């Protein structure tokens, strides 16, 4: 009868303890004028990758994206945020936010972009975004003047190479974004997994209350599994007409990850993302049910008491 | 009046510019005894080529029976349990893990692990007991925490390695008294001539030991540091052997040539130049130290004794 837990939540079995972080990781390396994965809603739809089995003669509608106005990214130093910054200033006259959806700890050493790095990338799983956050402010904060290893990862997401520095100067990316000219808001979002009711929650609240103009630009490490999930979040609540199909094929074709069923694949050591890949695919099919059936009155009822009462099903 | 005097070179280097950022694996414990092993009754093999020596010259093997010491790399529990089996063997005496290193070190679920800054200088500039205080702080910090052991690949960085939480943490005195060895410590920097106060505590105690003491010296890899000290209690067991009979045997039952050769390093490598010009000359004034003091029974330590009579570069 009792169910400890639901679809949507299959990353909370998993014991935090077992992933704790080990490395400064290089979000970064600074090399391109902008970050990878670089996408907006106003971009052009190219031909659909070939592991998601789509159809590449289907049209999406692009209904709703000319005012859309979000775009996403990878992780990105203080200089390709700037030039991230100023491409989208072409774009709007709003107020543009950098929409931060990385629950692991990270921040810039030496203006060098950096995350506290445990398998998996799961430093801080189960952790509350107030806990996650004081960790962040805590490492930061204890690496002024203190010398680090920074590396990035190489064979079985292990450190290889890098460089080792005596840290003068920390920031953390709220400061960066500011420096930049753009809003910030973090929603601590896991790797990997589907966001958590918290995430979506804090999320909804946030989008509630943007001014018209705002233009959002979501990034998570390498800006795809996360920050496609928000994006086409945001695309489903701004755009409701706009059929399940189209939403997920435009975002996927502007340069996202797909979000709708396909043969999923892994090696045999990343196997332990299949059954997260399936949960994702089945919580974006919910989540458009939710925005369908609560836009009506304005979304009076949170996502989080939603799901509740309507679980989702494997 | 200088600075620094010969044989304290690495005082004018700074500490804050190498310190600790790594747990380095010490051993793979792959092999059944630490690498470069080797024991005074050990034959002599032909010379390495880079040292440039003549191999057709054969030194005294005068004392060699009777000197009962050995040197190695790091090793796992495991070793330094067949290491001290081998050793039981050849005396009934104490056998000591003389160990060398001053970088903090230890193990980690029975992992030999040494906390690593460049150069390998993560305690360089402490006292011996500031090094053993950090080293008894970080292995008990470890201790249930999450750590990161890796090899040095490239560069001497980090290469692959794994991530365990901790069960358990031992200090390498307590593996050695585990294998039935006593213990004693020289927290020498590795890469450079051990201090005047290295020396001294040597010296002070190589003269506590019994007639049939076995000591099994070891650094990180049994090559530097080792074999200063193999060399050192060499020359003071054995006086009437020339320093270059002492140098040579030492070297060919597979310790490092303290003699002189023509050094080359690689360009990354440069800064090690003048630590190695440094040790030729140091070991030449350590054997001066011996051959003027043995008479009276070193009524004077050896710091003393340098400081009125300096090295020469
Ligand atoms: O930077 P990468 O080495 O290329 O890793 C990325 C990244 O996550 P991590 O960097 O922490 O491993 C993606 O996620 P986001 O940070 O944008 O959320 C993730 O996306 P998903 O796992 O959610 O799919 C993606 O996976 P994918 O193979 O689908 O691109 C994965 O790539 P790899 O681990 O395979 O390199
Ligand atoms: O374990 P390795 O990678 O082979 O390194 C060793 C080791 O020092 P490190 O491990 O910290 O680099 C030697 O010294 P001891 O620990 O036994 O004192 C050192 O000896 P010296 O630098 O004093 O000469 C030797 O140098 P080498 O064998 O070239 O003389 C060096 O080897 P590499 O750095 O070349 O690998
Ligand atoms: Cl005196």
């Amino acid at each position: 009868q009792t169910v400890t837990e639901p679809v949507g939540s299959y990353a909370r079995a998993e014991r935090p303890q077992d992933f704790e972080g080990f490395v400064w990781r290089l979000d970064n390396d600074g090399k391109e004028a902008l970050p990878r994965n670089f996408r907006t809603s106003a971009d052009a739809l190219r031909a659909p990758e070939k592991k998601f089995h789509l159809d590449a003669a289907y049209v999406p509608s692009r209904e709703g994206m000319d005012a859309l106005h979000i775009s996403g990214s990878s992780a990105f130093t203080p200089a390709q945020l700037k030039n991230v910054a100023a491409k989208l200033r072409e774009k709007t006259a709003g107020p543009i936010y950098d929409v931060d959806l990385r629950q692991e700890s990270h921040g810039y050493l030496d203006g060098i972009p950096v995350s506290w790095y445990g398998e998996r990338d799961w430093a801080n799983l189960g952790k509350s975004q107030h806990e996650a956050l004081a960790d962040e402010r805590h490492r930061l904060h204890a690496a002024l003047h203190k010398t680090v290893y920074i590396a990035p990862l190489g064979k079985h997401k292990l450190p290889e190479g890098g460089e080792v520095r005596r840290v003068q100067k920390v920031q953390t990316e709220q400061e960066v974004a500011e420096a930049a000219g753009m809003r910030y808001f973090r929603i601590a979002a896991t790797d990997h997994v589907w966001p958590t009711p918290e995430n979506i929650d804090r999320f909804l609240a946030f989008y509630r209350t943007l001014p018209q103009d705002a233009w959002l630009h979501f990034h998570s490490e390498a800006g795809v599994g996360r920050t496609t999930a928000f994006m086409v979040m945001t695309d489903m609540l701004k755009n409701p007409s706009v059929s399940l199909k189209d939403i997920l094929y435009r975002q996927h074709e502007i340069g996202g990850f797909y979000y709708g069923e396909f043969p999923i694949k892994t090696k045999d050591k990343d196997s332990w993302k299949t059954k997260y890949y399936r949960e994702k695919i089945v919580m974006i099919e919910q989540f458009y049910r939710y925005v369908q059936e609560n836009r009506a009155d304005g979304y009076q009822t949170p996502w989080s008491v939603w799901l509740k009462s309507h679980p989702a099903k494997a």
